[PDB]
């Protein structure tokens, strides 16, 4: 379409930034928005990497889904992060320090192997095991993020079925009208320009999977809620939701 493609483009224009939305069904992708070249541009994944971090940590028994990651008492970026919490709690809160502890439990050698085995973005994690998804060198395109989400949704990533199911549960947002929505946001504010993400999928009522990845530039004055709003509005305009 042109008319729904034009309304999605204008959703991004009305937000006064550039962005793309990649949709995947089966093995075919379509892009929408006001800067389609973002779809094949690499950006740091920021907190969307927690999806893969959690898969790796659970697969290799560096954590359990019930384990509590203790706050060590040091000041964290947000007061909401200064709590003991599970990987699932930390996923919903995008609690970076919890997943940095997880990354250190995994360690550089195992982390690098699993990122390359999965084939995630440029698959380069460098030498610093607890920030490579925030400041580089790891980068991924929106097309690759939507492909990653599709495989996680279909449990075809190279991990056990049980671990993929557990990370799916950490990503569940809501079910409406039989549509199950899963998503993880991301905000890379330590790079310039700043990247904003919302990656996930919709399980349509018959079990059919529609994966997505929104990627835009986070400029000052642009509220964080823009990512979910444009995603949901676009999915409605495409009849996915
Ligand atoms: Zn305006
Ligand atoms: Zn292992």
């Amino acid at each position: 379409s042109d008319v729904k493609a034009e309304k999605i483009k204008n959703l991004f224009n009305e937000a006064h930034t550039t962005g793309v939305l990649v949709i995947q069904q089966g093995q075919t992708q379509q892009s929408y928005g006001n800067d389609l070249a973002r779809a094949s541009t690499e950006y740091v994944p920021a907190s969307t990497f927690k999806m893969l971090n959690a898969l790796i940590g659970l697969e290799h028994h560096k954590a359990t889904t019930t384990e509590v990651f203790k706050w060590d008492g040091k000041k964290r970026l947000f007061p909401e992060w200064e709590k003991d919490m599970t990987l699932g709690d930390a996923m919903k809160a995008s609690a970076i320090p919890v997943y940095q502890d997880l990354a250190r439990r995994i360690g550089l050698e195992l982390m690098s192997k699993e990122v390359k085995r999965v084939g995630y973005g440029n698959a380069d994690i460098g030498t610093q095991v607890d920030n490579f998804w925030l400041v580089g060198p790891l980068k991924i395109t929106p097309q690759q993020e939507a492909q990653f989400a599709y495989k996680l949704a279909n449990k075809t990533l190279p991990f056990s079925q049980k671990v993929q199911d557990e990370v799916q549960s950490m990503l569940f947002i809501e079910e409406k009208n039989g549509n199950k929505i899963y998503a993880k946001s991301g905000w890379g504010w330590d790079v310039n320009p700043q990247v904003g993400w919302l990656t996930g999928w919709v399980v349509q009522p018959q079990g059919n999977i529609v994966a997505f990845s929104l990627n835009l530039e986070m400029k000052k004055g642009i509220p964080s809620s823009v990512r979910k709003e444009i995603t949901y509005k676009s999915l409605e305009q495409l009849g996915i939701l």
